């Protein structure tokens, strides 16, 4: 009937938020110093507040020795650090950068933000100009959405450094009697709704359970992880303290005896917590006995695609 | 003074064309299926004819067992094969596809477009719809100038399959045949002998303008760093151009290093003199004369070829 390449064209109406890697790529022309100038004024007009809670993650004891011997260089050696960072250059720092975790990387940044506006990291220079390419990039990414911002920003940070490593704990689930349930306007599907309320809990051992041997899931603007082996571990790396609100969903058979369901919704990351609410989509294949073979996450191009329920 | 990464910011107000990758980027979030019918339209809509002899017989000598087996599959497994490589998938002929240069792999896809074209190879299905972001892309190709156009198709086309062929030999041009550019400015025989011998293929005297360390940055790319990479890099990639370098500016930098911002057209052999790129070449020149570091970029617009600003 389908297989993981043949699920990916499920709901083919939903318009993707594909603004943010044509972004990403715009970016990834421009030079390193360029590059972390640009993120350092997009940062500013972001007007958004990374969570206390994030903020003193204990994951970053990996990286305290690197940001540590950082702060006591010269602001010429400290300002070379980060431009090897950017591109990507085959350094010890770098490597060590490039074994860290996603939320690592981002507190790293986020700490020698914090030491650049308290002179202790070398800062933007006073008289940096971006280049005529970086400013019109500058332009696009405050024209976006709050949510394709730091989406932006977030694939920006982990892909630099050098290319793929530290293991951290797993949250630990919610009790059942703390449990919340989403209620979905036109879903009552258990697989679904199962699938949100075990994300929500951070109850990965179950959720995995939902789906096929040879399911998959899909990122949004990645490909699909196949099997339960890969879905799991993506789940315990990249899938801590989210909070899933989906609101509206609709319903429709497939070949085969699948049943395809699309969800759209908000979610917020615990990096700025009700602070940012991203616009989703999920697109379900579902098998006949009700395990997720395929489910895509897509990051919309704007509010409206919320109420795009057509087949 | 300088490094490579430190002279990649000269001339920092060119205007590149970015729109090319960030439509690339886009492309690539699209699925197989709407990727090669996307292709297909764009193809078709493009008032610009492609001329194969940009091709040569040595080249598509690597492809021919590929183009072959294809030709004897049904239809249904034609589609399977040219899904594997949208998909970067690893199969046997993925592989070999990723082991190909530029132009083998567009001389392959030249020949499948001849025979869908000819009921040889299975088509685009009647009446296939793209995808809502597979419209809007190629919305944004058609609304490009005719040399981002190209660029876009041939970036697409190249990142196909999985990520090799012994590129053949490249004898350069009689002399007796060779033009000599003129650049209004601009003087310095190692920029105009840079031209010269990419126009005339001759790669082994080209590379001799180069510092041994030095450095190439095509448009879109990271450096290609050191002699042995750059000479690669021309022999697989920089076959048949036709360069028409107009103007330049010339300004020293620091440690007796002097900087060189040409603009003008390049044509491709694929389409002749029917589609001229507006590109701009930036030159880190070594106290020595040698090329430190060449950048070539895609220009945003020809507006772009007036800005030569010190
Ligand atoms: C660098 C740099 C600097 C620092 C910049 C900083 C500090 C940037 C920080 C950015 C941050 C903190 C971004 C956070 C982004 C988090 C995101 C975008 C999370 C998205 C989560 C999603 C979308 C969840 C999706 C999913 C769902 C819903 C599922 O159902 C399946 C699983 C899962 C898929 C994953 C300084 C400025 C100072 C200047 C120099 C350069
Ligand atoms: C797939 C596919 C199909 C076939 C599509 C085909 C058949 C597409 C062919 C497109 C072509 C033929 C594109 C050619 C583009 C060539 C370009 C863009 C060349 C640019 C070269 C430049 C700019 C040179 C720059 C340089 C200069 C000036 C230097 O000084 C240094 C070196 C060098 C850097 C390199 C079919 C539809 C049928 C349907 C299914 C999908």
């Amino acid at each position: 009937s389908f297989t993981v390449d043949s699920a990916r064209g499920i709901f083919p109406n939903t318009l993707t938020a594909d603004v943010v890697p044509a972004t990403i790529a715009r970016f990834n022309q421009l030079n390193a110093e360029d590059q972390l100038a640009l993120i350092w004024f997009a940062y500013l007009e972001m007007g958004k507040t990374i969570t206390v809670a994030a903020l003193g993650a204990a994951n970053m004891q990996f990286a305290e020795i690197t940001m540590n011997q950082i702060r006591q260089m010269s602001f010429q050696e400290q300002t070379q650090v980060m431009c090897d960072l950017a591109n990507r250059t085959d350094t010890p720092i770098s490597r060590a950068y490039g074994s860290w975790t996603a939320n690592i990387k981002l507190g790293f940044w986020y700490q020698l933000g914090e030491w650049m506006a308290q002179g202790i990291v070398a800062p933007i220079p006073s008289g940096y100009k971006l280049s005529a390419n970086a400013a019109s990039v500058l332009q696009a990414i405050q024209g976006l959405e709050s949510g394709q911002q730091i989406t932006v920003l977030r694939n920006c940070v982990v892909d630099m450094g050098f290319d793929t490593r530290v293991s951290e704990p797993v949250v630990v689930p919610r009790d059942m009697a703390q449990r919340t349930q989403v209620t979905i306007e036109g879903i009552d599907n258990p697989t679904v709704l199962n699938y949100m309320n075990n994300m929500n809990a951070n109850d990965f051992e179950v959720l995995i359970e939902l789906f096929t041997p040879d399911g998959a899931l899909q990122p949004p603007f990645q490909k699909p992880i196949v099997g339960k082996d890969a879905v799991l571990r993506f789940f315990r790396e990249e899938c801590q303290n989210l909070k899933l609100i989906p609101e509206r969903g609709v319903t429709e058979p497939a070949d085969g005896g699948y049943t395809q369901i699309k969800v759209t919704g908000k979610v917020q990351t615990p990096w700025f917590g009700a602070g940012v609410g991203m616009n989703m989509a999920w697109r379900f294949l579902l098998s006949p006995e009700n395990k997720i073979f395929f489910v895509a996450i897509d990051l919309l191009a704007s509010p409206k695609e919320l109420l795009n329920l057509v087949r």
